């Protein structure tokens, strides 16, 4: 399957073809000297996996723990709160915080809302979906939105992962998802992981086998500097990937902890440091 | 860049690898004999055009005035009622129609909610896009959105194409576009030239030369009665793609009407009737 040889793809041509920013006012800049942060890049790009391997890049190492921490604080605790982050030692999302601690009507408070109908009750996106997944496998609008246009405003930032539907096909959970825009270097990886550790999750206790794993995005950039470490990356050896054991106990969507998961025979190549942009 | 090419391999893909529902309990049957009307599906596929020819089937007609009357009320119009529609002549969506006349919280409904903040104004998805478009052109965060979480209970019906994304380089704007699902026979050609024609109105108004058109879709189903028609359509003889007439002197989205649009020089295919199924 490989995830080192589909993301090198995607990297060459960026760095090849891509579009350059210049021609904008940008509004990011270098933090090691004040510049413009310029980017290049390219539109609607797709990976697919078959689930046969861990979609994971070897060329340098994924921040996995930290990407689960994330997916159970959106997914699973459902919270806006970012001192629940905090508390599982997560701080890459401090920056974001509002006044009173959270970040507005976005990301996990989304997936928390009750608004949908099922069984005389009210329910959130997630435990509808869960429902439905096990009794209206065929339904073509098994789908989660955090792009919500009523609440844009009451967001402290917008979500860039912001949308999955998942296909039951002869025994198999299939999960697709979409990014609106990616950096390559830094946010692409994590996200990838991700969302494949959220698919084993569901597929897990909805009763289904794996089905395809696709990855869609709309603003695919990375910017300049930080091409020469992609080049380097690109040379570097690739791996087997790794596994991932997921407790095997855990039957409810709502059970699983950190503890749960485990990567087992990560190899990867050496740090690369990436500078910084915001 | 032939629609016929790309959509003939598309169909060709479903007709040879495509999964059967016949393992569900369908709920849609044929009209000729009320028995199930089953599908073979295959899961994410992508279209894209450079726009150098009006993406349009020749191995059959489309109904190209109805689409843009359709792309007119919801994009334009941004109305619920289908009253509005029937003045158009259109009665494609009756069978929807709610004792108030309308489809319920969807479609231009979702369009015309004035829920983003501009310039000390409450404006709508559309207005909110066109400004933008215009005054922050690189933006990654051009999106509509119809799938609005809150409300999918108050709506008649969800929506099939249900998001856009438009991505300005270089002077040119492209369009990225969404359906959860489509029948290929019946409602896929009608949607890809009705979005195109969208891209074509809104460049002309923002004043940027045409991009890239991209149509994505998730689930991708055939009814198997409409397999021998789609088998006839394949061997068909291909035409040279006609040419769409804007009016020239429109110079606000809001002015565009019917007779601002003619396909010059159609050709395509005799008709071929496709079997009903409710």
């Amino acid at each position: 399957t490989q995830f080192d040889k589909q993301y090198n793809s995607i990297i060459k041509d960026i760095i090849n073809n891509g579009i350059s920013d210049e021609e904008f006012d940008v509004r990011t800049k270098w933090d090691s000297d004040g510049t413009p942060a310029h980017t290049l890049s390219v539109i609607s790009k797709q990976m697919r996996f078959d689930n046969s391997e861990v979609p994971i890049l070897t060329t340098k190492k994924v921040a996995w723990k930290t990407a689960i921490k994330e997916l159970l604080w959106i997914w699973q605790l459902k919270s806006n709160d970012v001192n629940d982050l905090n508390m599982m030692g997560v701080h890459i999302w401090d920056q974001w915080k509002q006044e009173d601690g959270t970040i507005g009507h976005a990301y996990g408070f989304q997936l928390g809302k009750k608004n949908r109908s099922l069984n005389g009750e009210k329910v959130d996106q997630v435990d509808y979906l869960l429902h439905q997944l096990k009794n209206n496998p065929s339904s073509r609008r098994h789908i989660t939105m955090l792009w919500n246009p009523d609440e844009l405003d009451a967001m402290a930032l917008t979500p860039c992962v912001y949308e999955t539907q998942w296909y039951v096909k002869h025994g198999k959970l299939h999960l697709e998802v979409r990014a609106r825009s990616n950096d390559m270097a830094l946010g692409n990886p994590f996200n990838v992981f991700q969302y494949n550790v959220l698919q084993r999750m569901i597929a897990q206790v909805t009763g289904y086998e794996l089905g395809e794993y696709i990855f869609n995005i709309g603003d695919c950039h990375v910017y300049t500097r930080h091409i020469d470490n992609l080049k380097i990356q690109m040379e570097r050896e690739q791996f087997e990937a790794p596994e991932l054991w997921i407790n095997p106990e855990v039957k409810d969507f709502y059970d699983f902890t950190i503890d749960d998961f485990k990567l087992i025979n990560y190899k990867h190549g050496d740090k690369l440091l990436f500078e910084v942009a915001v």
